[PDB]
């Protein structure tokens, strides 16, 4: 019944959405700002319309349009992909009051789970444990927020609760710094998500990143897909991300996985989403959930063999799961590098176009990207271009042809962090795996 | 397990020495890429970390030159040489002098490359083993036609010549009745002779309704041997192959277990070693062998989908004299996935299309992999077979491999030369081929 669907998104996330629309019969619609014409999914797609001009606050985050555009091309559904208007509520409740489907959960569950601090009141309520807090809103009496500081104990860490992609956070080691870190985190969460509410939040000097996967229907099915380490990262964002994670016993990913299930359930929760936790001295911390797919489902779908878009699109035309929790079977081990448009040492962003390309080839190897020889990356949008997925039979194999891989991969005529994952999977900290979230930040010495 | 072979020289070019090389690296292998002076600019040849110039272009003087390719193992210090597929790769001179030098063979021993290589003595060994034959000559034919005629008449007239040496569907004739007889027998040994330096040419009863269908086998050379499922390769002109594809469709469980154990069971009864395959026309039911492949096949990738199994790695596993590693009864048939050689030839007069590839864009997503040496820029040289890629697309049923595949040739650009794309993509689009089972004439007679 989706025989048409909007993508409202760019780049990688939507070629992914556009491959798996054209394998099912769907019709595709892209939605596209004025920079982004020579797309490689736009130039694929069915139908194209332009929704605005280059800034995503005034295309990608335009919602009349993108309405509108389903409204013009008559579409069924719209699948929001990562970012942007994913996980913005109000997007969802008019796209459904508009008479399409969206792909993703209720509104009210994007408010309950998408919102920071709520999330962590319902996971405290509901029998998950999570990171100690401010547990509320941050006010401004300071002598209150001290009070909270030396409750859970330096470090602490200011969150934006609207935040996401590593912004809107700051890192607090001493009262001293308390005041001006809460005031410009408020200030950076409101130019970048409205919003300027934040938490505080016990900082954690060495957890482990670790992620699981769920599906759910919203009929009260719902099944968890393993998990995902993504402790390799900078300035809060990830930048390796590999499944599923090494040192996690069946007795602990059973454990996780049921209560994330059972989570799900008790919300109403419906399609994709990924509870986020820091993992310490054998203990989960919830610290987010993402009610949306994630930039780095593909090392997931290859252990399992599950495609998680299509599951995304089976559940918005109201199908239930009919993959069962005893039918999940790992197999394997997957790492996904990402690929960024920016200087493999500074980091700034890198626009341009791109003279040459080459993509990788070979058994377990995934190369998920828009880009191609003169395509132009635009300057308005985030730095990553690229996804290398690597599957092996062990994680020694993963690894070894992600090395392989990287070594294949041409991107001439801008700067890219191609370097910088070569390095990191020559890492012999990484080989043993394990690693925690700092520790690549530490080995390239970064103040 | 023990340390694999320090060095190897790949002893072959294009699409199939890029697949050993990219096994050699994970398995930490050091590779030597020997090449003749028109493939300086292969991309096993860029990614190699030795290259040996072998001879000039032609390749009687470089990829069959023996002494140049074993010198090149000494001057590299090279322990183990891989000779791919066609080439030298059942050559058993080849074979015995690698040996006699003092390198590996990754291969069977010369003995099983001379009992089972050479068909003629191949149909005799499977005849006296008790496996189904197809009716022929079984033996040579000699130089008086009336005997020629009388061995015609006892099988009955669809009959086949076929060099006993002979592959690529080369050094092969119908002959329909006594007339072109004659004719037939003398241009079949001349083009023998020219092409595989062996004008022997045996009769052998032409199927009408078969299909091809092919067992991979992989032995250790110790005395055990297991079966990879079969493949089905019936889409063919001029008797070689243009997709495959495994399992084949229309083989129960219980058939292949009958065909692949039979086929094991000749393996360990020759002392076969390494990867090998037996070819058989499958018709009425029964299985009718026609040849072994005494080496890696072309299509090798459809059965690592479906199995998991890594062959080239399992080749040089069993090279550093490792046993077996995996057991029958671990060897489980998930999925199903096809394969669609990519040719540098006219897609309607299939005359070669040499030349510089201008535009270069592989297809990506879920399931999808690409075997190829092109990039943008290439030239494809003239001197060497049109082959120069594989598409590869695997899925959870037949009817999603073959979605894939669709989707994954539209995406696929390949300008500057022209190539057999589009015939891959009315295949997928064949009525007959979408039911299955169709004959291995039916590519020719569709045209
Ligand atoms: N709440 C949000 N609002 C707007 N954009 C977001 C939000 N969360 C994430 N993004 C953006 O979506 C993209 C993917 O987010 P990222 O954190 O990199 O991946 P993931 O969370 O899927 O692992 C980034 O460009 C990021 O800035
Ligand atoms: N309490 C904490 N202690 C230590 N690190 C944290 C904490 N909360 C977040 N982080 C760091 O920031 C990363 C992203 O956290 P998350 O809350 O999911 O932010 P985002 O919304 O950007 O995804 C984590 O992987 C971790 O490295
Ligand atoms: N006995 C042989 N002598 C020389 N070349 C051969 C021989 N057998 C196969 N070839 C060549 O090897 C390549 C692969 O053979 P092909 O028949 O296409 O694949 P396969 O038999 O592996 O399915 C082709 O170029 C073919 O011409
Ligand atoms: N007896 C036969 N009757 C009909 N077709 C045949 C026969 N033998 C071979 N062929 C056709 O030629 C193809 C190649 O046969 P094969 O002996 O494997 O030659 P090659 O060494 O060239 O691979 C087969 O797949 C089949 O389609
Ligand atoms: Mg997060
Ligand atoms: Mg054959």
């Amino acid at each position: 019944m989706l025989d048409k669907i909007v993508i409202a998104n760019r780049g990688e996330i939507a070629l992914r959405i556009l491959r798996a629309c054209k394998e099912l019969g769907i019709k595709t619609v892209a939605v596209h700002s004025s920079a982004d014409r020579d797309l490689k999914h736009v130039l694929l797609a069915d139908e194209t319309v332009c929704i605005g001009p280059a800034p995503s606050v005034k295309s990608y985050l335009n919602i009349p349009a993108i309405i509108s555009a389903a409204e013009i091309t008559g579409a069924v559904a719209i699948h929001p992909g990562y970012g942007f208007l994913s996980e913005n509520a109000n997007f969802a409740e008019q796209v459904e009051r508009s008479g399409f489907i969206f792909i993703g959960p209720k509104a009210e569950t994007i408010r309950l789970m998408g919102d920071k601090v709520s999330a962590i009141a319902a996971m405290k309520k509901a029998g998950v444990p999570c990171v100690p807090g401010s547990d509320g809103p941050l006010g401004d009496d300071m002598d209150k927020n001290r009070a909270i500081a030396k409750r859970i104990g330096y470090p602490v860490i200011i969150k934006a609760s609207g935040g996401g992609g590593g912004r809107g956070m700051r890192v607090v080691r001493g009262d001293a710094e308390l005041a001006q870190s809460i005031s410009m985190t408020r200030a950076e969460a409101k130019a970048a998500f409205s919003n300027d509410m934040v938490y505080m939040e016990k900082y954690l000097e060495n957890p482990r990143h670790v992620e699981i996967q769920v599906l759910a229907d919203g009929q009260g099915n719902a099944i968890y897909l393993a998990e995902r380490d993504c402790s390799m990262q900078r300035r809060h964002q990830k930048v390796v991300e590999e499944a599923p994670a090494p040192g996690i016993t069946p007795e602990l990913r059973r454990y996780i996985g049921e209560r994330c299930a059972k989570a799900c359930v008790d919300i109403g929760y419906r399609g994709a989403g990924t509870f986020e936790f820091l993992f310490e001295n054998g203990e989960f911390y919830f610290i987010e959930m993402n009610t949306r797919i994630q930039v780095e489902h593909p090392v997931t779908e290859m252990i399992t063999g599950v495609d998680l878009i299509k599951e995304q699109l089976r559940i918005a035309a109201g199908q239930p799961l009919s993959i069962k929790q005893e039918e999940v079977h790992v197999r394997g081990h997957a790492v996904e590098c990402r690929i960024n448009a920016e200087d493999p040492n500074t980091f700034l962003p890198s626009p341009g176009k791109i003279t040459r390309f080459h993509a990788p080839g070979g058994f377990g190897v995934r190369w998920e990207s828009h880009i191609y020889a003169g395509y132009t990356v635009p300057p308005y949008y985030d730095s990553m271009i690229g996804k290398l997925i690597c599957y092996g039979e062990n994680r020694d194999v993963a690894i070894a042809r992600m090395k392989n891989a990287l070594q294949e991969l041409i991107i001439d005529g801008i700067k890219t962090n191609v370097d910088l994952q070569i390095r990191i999977m020559n890492d012999e900290n990484f080989q043993h795996g394990g690693t925690n979230i700092h520790y690549l930040e530490k080995k390239l010495g970064l103040q």
